[PDB]
């Protein structure tokens, strides 16, 4: 792989708090309820919850460096900048998912769009695209499986809220970015 | 007209879109209720209603191109960008419409001037201007005339909301910037 | 010192009309309690709280210009729209107070970061730190002198909202900027 295994960690760590954090919000907002109680918890979570996410966020970005000319001219201010936005736009949709679906939906596009333009590239939104789709695939199926429930004025994509299209597009956007910066900041000469 | 008509048409249908969903926003949270049964909707929108904020994206666009020194370095992200802006400020006004008036005024002419400072510039500021008047004083006739009304927690400019302003600002800044975009993306040499 | 006196005077008065919106809306909204009918107030805020402010923002502009190289290409924009974060910041923790810490901190702390690396350098950081501390510090011995106290679902820090830390340090960020800017704009050759 492309990564090396320290940047993959740090990576894996990075999204697994960042998750941890969000979650939480959500939980304690009552946007999602767990119903799982057979597990050990992390804060407010399945102990498999950061563990998932942490590993999206490694493999997000070992994927971009797979994909056409990884930007050398990436910065450790537009990694920080990406990673707030994400969490930001995370606990925003805490703050308001009791409201009706199109604003709070629309609002998170836009946040995600703005993501993408100030940072992102083609392959980076490609990267976006693979985990909006697979990302609430994933939740769709826990769903269904009785995992947890999203709160019932936020549940209108198949059981979980529509938000979370552009919400894991802004997490690719920012996670492929992360891969090039882990090796754009590698010791040069 | 220095647009060509396709470019008219593709920014009146932009615009058009961006306002049924805002519109749609302002009428499911309350902030405000059309009293107008006799003519046909589009959505939650009277259909002249995408229409005028169509024919203003296209016209502020123009107006733009018979100020001084379009800029040819204007680029699509920053025009997807300036449109998620006002998208995105335009649905929030919808979530926060019920707070008291000063916080939520300065918090869209907030959006509004960072907006304006990323994006625009002076002539971008000054077609800004001319719909930040225009706008809001097409709403206070309407409204008199009683064809819809806004919340009583959000009509304190003679019957419409004080966010209009900064709102139809940094919408007249962004269309501008579509206007010089429509330009500079024709083919070059 | 190496502001000039107007100078000085502009940053001063910009900062106390930016804590009068702010402290209003924080008041409005329920978010603060002031408990000091005696002394004259200004709008909602004791005559004193632009004061503080407004000296805070003077000084902390000052101190920038005491620290290593200050940035000659920092433009009026930067300083608008970095004024305008500020507010918005502010405003919104009036909009936002009333939910669960977590998410609402988490938000200020990803407008702070943004603003930062949008605008900031490593001495506009340390200014920001300096203020960070000193602000809630102060904030905190006044609400134990009962002068005015927080909401009770916003007083998780020692009597003070959490959201103190970024808000204060984000002002920090751009007080240092506003007093690099007031030396860069002056008269060139
Ligand atoms: C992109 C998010 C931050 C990842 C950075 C942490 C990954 C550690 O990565 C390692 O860091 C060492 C010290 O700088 C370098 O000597 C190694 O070349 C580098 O692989
Ligand atoms: C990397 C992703 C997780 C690796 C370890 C898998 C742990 C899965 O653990 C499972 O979690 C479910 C929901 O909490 C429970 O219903 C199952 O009974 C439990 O076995
Ligand atoms: C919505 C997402 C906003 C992310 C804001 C980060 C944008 C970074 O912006 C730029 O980053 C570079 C790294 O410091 C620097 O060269 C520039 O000074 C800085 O303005
Ligand atoms: C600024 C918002 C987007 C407007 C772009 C759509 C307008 C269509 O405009 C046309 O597009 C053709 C195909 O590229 C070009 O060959 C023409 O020169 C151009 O006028
Ligand atoms: C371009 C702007 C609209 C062009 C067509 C004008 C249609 C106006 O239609 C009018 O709308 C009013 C409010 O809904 C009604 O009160 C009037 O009875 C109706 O005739
Ligand atoms: C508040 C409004 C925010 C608008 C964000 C869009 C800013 C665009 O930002 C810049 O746009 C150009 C077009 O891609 C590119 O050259 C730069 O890479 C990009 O950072
Ligand atoms: C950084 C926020 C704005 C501060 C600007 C106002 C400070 C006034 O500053 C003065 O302005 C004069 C007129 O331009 C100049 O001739 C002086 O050199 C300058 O010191
Ligand atoms: C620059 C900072 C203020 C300068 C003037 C100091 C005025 C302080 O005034 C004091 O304010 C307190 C709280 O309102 C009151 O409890 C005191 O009785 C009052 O004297
Ligand atoms: C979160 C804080 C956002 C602050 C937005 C202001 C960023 C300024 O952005 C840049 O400022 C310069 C001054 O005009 C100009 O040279 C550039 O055109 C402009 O894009
Ligand atoms: C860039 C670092 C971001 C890490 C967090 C990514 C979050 C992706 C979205 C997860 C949503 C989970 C849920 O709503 O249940
Ligand atoms: C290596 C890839 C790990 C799984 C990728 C998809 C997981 C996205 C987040 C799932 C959150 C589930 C609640
Ligand atoms: C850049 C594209 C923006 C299109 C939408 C512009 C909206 C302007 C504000 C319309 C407000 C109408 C109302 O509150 O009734
Ligand atoms: C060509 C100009 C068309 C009218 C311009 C002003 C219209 C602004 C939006 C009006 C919204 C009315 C509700
Ligand atoms: C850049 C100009 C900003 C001026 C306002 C700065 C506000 C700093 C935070 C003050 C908070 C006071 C309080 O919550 O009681
Ligand atoms: C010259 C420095 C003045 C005091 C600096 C700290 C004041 C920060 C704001 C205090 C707000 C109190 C309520």
């Amino acid at each position: 792989m492309r990564l090396r295994i320290s940047e993959a960690v740090v990576l894996f760590l990075l999204g697994a708090v960042a998750a941890l954090i969000g979650d939480h919000s959500h939980v304690v907002t009552g946007t999602t309820v767990y119903h799982t109680d057979a597990v050990p918890f992390v804060w407010s979570s399945p102990f498999w919850f950061p563990i998932l996410v942490g590993a999206a966020t490694a493999s997000l970005a070992e994927l971009r460096l797979h994909l056409p000319a990884p930007r050398d001219g990436v910065t450790a201010c537009q990694a920080l900048g990406g990673v707030a936005a994400v969490v930001g736009t995370y606990v925003t949709t805490a703050l308001v998912h009791a409201f009706p679906v199109v604003p709070v939906t629309a609002l998170v596009a836009a946040a995600a769009a703005i993501t993408w333009c100030v940072l992102g590239d083609g392959p980076g939104a490609a990267a976006g695209v693979v985990i909006a789709v697979i990302g609430p695939a994933v939740e769709i199926a826990l769903v269904q499986l009785g995992v947890f429930a999203y709160h019932p004025d936020s549940d209108g994509l198949f059981g979980v809220a529509p938000f979370l299209a552009p919400l894991y597009f802004a997490f690719g956007v920012v996670a492929a970015l992360l891969g090039e910066l882990a090796v754009a900041r590698r010791p040069q000469l």
